[PDB]
């Protein structure tokens, strides 16, 4: 249900942000594509 | 491009583990579904 | 030098948010104590 | 109390990996340092 609640993340210092950004990315992505996506991701790329 | 290079990440700690491992996930999805789907995930649920 | 641009990331979802401001605190504190506690962590509880 | 756990992260990838170890080598430093130098930090570089 915690989805559209914007919670802004001032982070100091671009290439922290680099990093979180890509998470906060990554999170919005897997909170994205259909689950099954999650599965072929899997044993597409994953470990 | 370096999607396939195993790189183990041993994670002591559960709860600090799970939050390591859900980012790996979103990584590995970052890398795995189209990028229009990100496009649409930017309007669907991201900021 | 790119430790101190505020960088925001507005992360929609509370949950979502949770993770990246743990990272971001996280990378903060990785920009912030010691080195030679970053040494004595790794055998701390890192691995 | 769950931070000395070994949970292995095989992060298939090694810019992906470079990200997640990079969440947790902040992971492993945010349950290291002192909880004031998360204080200190927090008006040191943080948002």
């Amino acid at each position: 249900s915690d989805g559209d609640v914007v919670y802004t993340l001032n982070i100091r210092g671009k290439r922290k942000f680099e990093k979180v950004k890509e998470y906060k990315e990554a999170l919005d992505l897997l909170d994205y594509v259909q689950p099954d996506v999650k599965k072929a991701c899997c044993q597409r790329n994953q470990i």
